[PDB]
């Protein structure tokens, strides 16, 4: 299906052959980036004075004079027509002609075109991506590929602002990029121009900015150096900072100075954008004038960014009305999905949904903050492009599938099968969740309800679970060997391994449920235990980032089903045969006995810890919490917030410091046991 869907479309159910012999009118006067696409689509066909007429141009060109009343009078609009006698590709402006050609390219199938007439233009003026996350910035190659992808989906905006780029942010925002990075940025700009994308270079100076002449001038000089590299759009971000940089008068004055002294002196600057310090409703001070001050003081052509009612949120009619009244202009949305920089152990490959589809006139722009996995983010980015171009016709589910089919034609079903179970974020501090595994959830819930209570589970439900696990393994194995988009596969691989293991575990657990004899059960139980260990090894060796290390997959429905089923069936087996099989679901090589306590230990990088508790705690009469590691290690430190040994019996005390935060270095002392008993979090850090 055409993506994004045109504003107006009339199809005739004739079809016509892309002309073998054609006559091209407007090649020397239309957008050269449009003419280039057209000639690629027409190579091997004969350009000659006789034959089918193709007319390409912008309003004002000689080539499309006949069609000027058909051309929408909208920025980035176009008119496209195909019939028996002629083809017309006509923009309101140069970018419109390029976009005509991106629609044309999707219409052409097996050298044939439908007889069609289209009038199209975007509902939202600025549409795109802000690489504005924390973590590993996108590679240069990833970015080249992104920019072509934006062009094909009529996204006109790429805002460059990776938080970990030292020349964008703290500390080196005052310095020009080194030669190597500068030549790369220059190449990005050329490629963005060829795909009709505005490269917006942002700067994040607010953590140590001084409100003086010197820093003002250095900021302009940096902007000037970026102008030399080809940049024609600019932004200044004041997000996630404290101190003097948060002053709204000074922010507005700086932005206004940049406008008057730089954006108004150059012949050719397009966007000028700021992001505020209070960038969502729940974070704006009620007893405060931060947003009204920006609203009143900031020059009216300067955009202001906004994430919604919370840091992570979907955009509502009431929410956008709320911010527009204060900032006095339509908000430029920074939408925090599929960004995963706060749940880095998850991929977010689900559909794009939750945003009101009737508020196009209430937003200046709409951009998505994506994951650090660039190719993976294309599912959401394609969807956002469709949303923001034509929100009234926005179909979440269909666009999700179209995206998957574009990104991985050779294995789209397998990719969809993986993504359906890799959508949710798990629990997080922002409270933001997404649907996952919704097709199997019914059967999952019934099966488990029965099985726990005492009744027979429905056999179709059991088979649906089997079906699922089988299909999961097919998709994992096919995906891992796919070479049509190697960069995608490299990104998702650790999660593909973990997903396969989840599926294998699921199958073995269902064979425990069918429970032929005693020794079959035990073989299956041992196989599960080994798969649990394998999952632990992936979780400790893959994606070892400093925030949320490891790899979690199918967490919403599938892993809890499997874990709860295993626990249940192991309990029934213990009851039946008077045995003592361990029913725990996650492999943990360290042990933790106590009197108080059913908190599972966790391993994160070189940290061994107890899971933070809830039921506030009963502790008296020499009661102890003993942790035994699986070997002796050099101890770095311990940290606790409301004794050691290698031996078991031979103990030495440690004295904790105090800041409300108890903590003591162990200066590489050998440690295997750690014990605590009543006096005056819980994290041992070791050398790995
Ligand atoms: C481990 C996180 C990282 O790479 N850096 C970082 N992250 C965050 O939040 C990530 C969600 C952050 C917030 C405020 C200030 C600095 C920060 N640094
Ligand atoms: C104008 C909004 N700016 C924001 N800055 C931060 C981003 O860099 C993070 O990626 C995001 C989610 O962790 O949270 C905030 S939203
Ligand atoms: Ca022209």
């Amino acid at each position: 299906s055409l993506q994004p869907p045109p504003q107006q479309l009339i199809v005739q159910n004739k079809t016509i052959d892309l002309p073998a012999v054609y006559q091209l009118n407007g090649g020397e006067e239309a957008n050269p980036h449009a003419v280039k696409v057209l000639k690629e689509l027409l190579s091997g066909k004969q350009s000659s004075k006789k034959g089918m007429l193709i007319s390409i141009g912008e309003k004002g060109d000689k080539s499309v004079r006949k069609y000027s009343r058909q051309i929408p009078d909208h920025k980035e609009g176009y008119y496209l027509s195909v019939n028996e006698k002629e083809i017309v590709l006509a923009g309101n402006d140069e970018r419109g002609t390029y976009y005509a050609l991106q629609t044309f390219a999707q219409l052409l199938k097996d050298g044939k075109l439908p007889e069609v007439e289209i009038k199209d233009y975007p509902s939202v003026r600025y549409r795109g991506v802000v690489e504005g996350f924390y973590g590993t910035p996108w590679s240069h190659q990833a970015r080249l590929s992104q920019l072509k992808f934006y062009g094909k989906n009529k996204m006109n905006t790429y805002i460059y602002g990776p938080k970990d780029d030292p020349y964008h942010s703290a500390p080196n925002w005052r310095l020009p990029y080194p030669d190597k990075e500068a030549a790369q940025l220059q190449e990005l700009v050329a490629v963005a121009n060829e795909n009709e994308v505005d490269f917006v270079w942002a700067i994040h100076p607010g953590q140590d900015i001084k409100w003086n002449k010197e820093d003002r001038d250095l900021l302009l000089a940096k902007f000037e150096k970026m102008y030399q590299l080809g940049v024609r759009s600019f932004a200044v971000f004041f997000d996630d900072i404290s101190g003097e940089g948060t002053n709204p008068q000074k922010q507005a004055e700086l932005l206004n100075y940049i406008d008057e002294k730089f954006a108004q002196v150059k012949p050719d600057i397009n966007q000028l954008v700021m992001c505020p310090t209070e960038y969502n409703k729940s974070w704006s001070n009620p007893n405060g004038n931060y947003l009204t001050t920006l609203g009143d003081k900031l020059n009216p052509s300067i955009q202001i960014m906004w994430t919604g009612d919370r840091v992570i949120s979907d955009i509502t009619r009431d929410g956008i009305s709320w911010i527009n009244e204060r900032i006095k202009r339509p908000a430029y949305i920074w939408w925090n999905f599929p960004v995963s920089d706060y749940v880095r152990d998850h991929l977010l490959l689900g559909p794009v949904y939750g945003n009101d589809t009737t508020i196009a006139k209430e937003m200046s722009g709409f951009v998505t903050n994506p994951m650090e996995h660039a190719e993976s983010s294309k599912i959401a980015i394609y969807s956002v492009a469709s949303y923001a171009w034509n929100p009234a016709k926005y179909d979440t589910w269909q666009t999700w599938k179209d995206a998957i089919r574009t990104i991985l034609p050779s294995a789209a079903e397998e990719l969809e099968s993986f993504a359906m179970h890799n959508s949710d974020l798990g629990p997080n501090g922002h409270g933001y969740r997404r649907e996952e595994s919704m097709d199997i959830q019914p059967a999952a819930e019934r099966f488990l309800k029965a099985f726990k209570e005492g009744k027979n589970y429905d056999k179709a439900d059991f088979e649906t679970l089997q079906y699922t696990f089988e299909r999961m393994k097919e998709s994992a194995d096919i995906l891992l060997m796919n070479t049509e988009n190697k960069p995608l596969i490299v990104e998702i691989t650790p999660w593909v391994h973990q997903f396969k293991l989840t599926a294998e575990m699921g199958e073995e657990v269902l064979k425990m449920v069918e429970g032929r004899n005693e020794s079959y059960f035990l073989r299956k139980y041992n196989h599960v235990k080994a798969l649990q260990q394998q999952m632990f090894y992936i979780d400790q060796t893959s994606n070892q980032n400093p925030c949320q290390p490891g790899v979690k997959t199918a967490t919403r429905v599938i892993k809890p089903l499997i874990d709860r089923t295993f626990a249940t069936v192991v309990k029934f087996f213990n009851q039946k045969f008077n045995a003592h099989l361990d029913a725990t679901t996650d492999y943990m090589p360290h042990k933790m006995i106590s009197n108080v306590k059913n908190l599972p230990l966790q391993v994160k990088a070189n940290r061994v810890l107890i899971s933070p508790a809830n039921e506030v705690v009963k502790w008296a009469a020499g009661n102890s919490v003993e942790i035994e590691l699986d070997a002796i290690y050099p101890g770095e430190n311990i940290q606790i917030n409301f004794e050691i040994s290698t031996d078991g019996k031979e103990w030495k005390t440690v004295d904790l410091k105090q800041k409300e935060r108890l903590s003591a270095g162990l200066q590489k002392a050998p440690v295997k046991f750690v014990r605590f008993t009543n006096v005056s979090q819980f994290v041992l850090t070791i050398e790995k």
